[PDB]
């Protein structure tokens, strides 16, 4: 047993990560078949990122203005297109190591691994949640856009996430893999505002399984309540709402406790309500909204890749 | 910016994982060269498992009875070999995927990525620290026996970690890869019981550090203390006592946030005092102590592999 925040193996990923440079500038790219994607903004310099004009900075880049180095390996690079904010940049060798992959936009509140590169090398993996204001809380550092965010399926990598930019306030905003980014932010260095944060109510609730099923039951209670009133108290705690769509994808894990799916809002509203006491829940003193069910269901099944 | 809990990319170790079957037993094994290491229990039957004779059980069988696959590809195991708790299986294929790799004893408070797998296929990936007491709270399954700790430098793979066992209070204890246990565990289903687990009291002061690089500083306070001073405190809240092999160990995290070691330490003798007063540091209302100072340096200047 036990339960941890756990990254998918990166391998099939590493595979990928390569090398961009353009003049002074250098980044993480992307390598999938013939094609390498990057963050567009690797056409700037540092003062152009102020307010870039980003076809005509393009405008005057040919081909062999992008340097793309695969570990030693130099790849040729035969064309050249922006997508919003990436940069597609055709080469003339397919990546042998492209496994089986898809590009998906995620929703707010799911989960996916992050492999953090630098100089096209990759440095560590680490799972991370689209927040309902559309940014994540990662780590990295300068030097770290063109890292990409993924969730694999026994086979198949579907990229999800790519790193562009950390704002002002310290958090994290991205792109999917079709250059548009999460939230309402853009590629330029203004202050941008994130919109105001909320806990993933579903994941809260998905946690709470998780703990019941390694022992931890101390905050199960003796009380009800409906799908309304809970969202009332949802809502004072700046807490998601919850939706039957919710309660259904809750379904396994309840099945699996015994507790309904409304037993544990009971629960978790006792514990809005009157706090932690200074206890902990799987070895954390707050509320843990980083695991969806699915992650739940994985790490005590045991599903593998 | 920013700090999160960071395995290693785990591709190289990926494709070490075999699945070893012996008769009616399956784990993981881990594949270099012409050599497949994996728990000697795999030997045993569900009843041997509480009283076994390992040498009188291996006497019972020979290389065929050991079913090792690689993918779907099977090997051919062609000599065994029993070294404290490992079985050494040679086969007739050195792994053509082996990649640098050393093996390593590593000390109390260290950490490793685990990369956990089931039938011999990756699952996930996480860090965890050797407690004190010889223990580390992971996230396995059965199966999950056989899977590897390992840290990386640069492109060599340090094995650290075998995973053997699930103690009845939920942690997990295994060997190094060569067999010896970490702590005073016995590879037999009879009741075991783990120390007292202190906490890791120079890493918990790393990640103090750690939060001050990345703009957490409210904890600070310019009280001091000598290294005697604050161990009274320490060990009345299990903490384990600091050495001034720890205190050299912070010193290029105390020049670069200039706050010194003793500094800090009256900082944390403040907080086990008087509590965090429900703030957070790091977004965590626990002090936490899985990072080491070589894990903060590490993640805060981009270390790549
Ligand atoms: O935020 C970034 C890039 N970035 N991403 N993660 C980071 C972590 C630490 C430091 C910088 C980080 N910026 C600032 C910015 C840009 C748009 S909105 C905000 C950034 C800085 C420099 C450059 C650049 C382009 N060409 C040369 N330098 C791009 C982005
Ligand atoms: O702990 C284990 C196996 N194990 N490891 N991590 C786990 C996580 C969840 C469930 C089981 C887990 N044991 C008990 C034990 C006591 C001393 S050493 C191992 C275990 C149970 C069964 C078997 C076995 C071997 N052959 C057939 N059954 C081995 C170990």
């Amino acid at each position: 047993s036990g339960f941890r925040k756990m990254a998918f193996p990166s391998g099939k990923v590493e595979g990928c990560m390569v090398q961009v440079t353009c003049g002074t500038t250098t980044l993480n790219g992307l390598w999938l078949d013939d094609v390498v994607y990057c963050p567009r903004h690797v056409i700037c310099t540092s003062e152009d990122m102020l307010n870039p004009n980003y076809e005509d900075l393009l405008i005057r880049k040919s081909n062999h203005n992008f340097l793309v180095q695969a570990g030693n390996v130099q790849l040729r690079v035969i064309g050249h297109s922006m997508q919003n904010c990436v940069l597609k940049l055709k080469v003339d060798t397919a990546n042998p190591k492209t496994p089986k992959y898809k590009f998906v936009r995620i929703q707010p509140g799911q989960t996916f691994s992050v492999l953090a590169c630098y100089n096209g090398s990759p440095s560590g993996v680490y799972q991370c949640a689209m927040r309902p204001n559309f940014t994540i809380k990662g780590s990295f550092l300068n030097g770290s856009c063109g890292s990409v965010g993924f969730n694999i399926d026994y086979d198949c990598v579907s990229f999800c996430y790519m790193h562009h930019m950390e704002l002002p306030t310290g958090v994290h905003a991205g792109t999917d893999l079709e250059g548009n980014f999460y939230g309402p932010f853009v590629d330029r260095q203004t202050a941008q505002a994130a919109g105001t944060d909320t806990t993933i109510t579903v994941n809260v609730l998905a946690w709470l399984y998780a703990a019941v099923i390694n022992g931890d039951r101390w905050f199960l209670n003796r009380f009800t309540t409906t799908l309304n009133d809970f969202n009332l108290v949802a809502m004072k705690y700046n807490y998601e709402p919850l939706t039957q769509d919710h309660v259904d994808i809750l379904g396994p894990l309840s099945a699996q406790t015994g507790i309904a799916v409304l037993d544990m809002c009971a629960s978790l509203k006792e514990l809005l309500q009157n706090g932690m006491n200074g206890r902990t829940i799987l070895g954390s003193a707050l509320l843990e909204d980083e695991f969806t069910p699915f992650d739940v269901v994985r790490q005590c099944s045991g599903v593998t890749f």
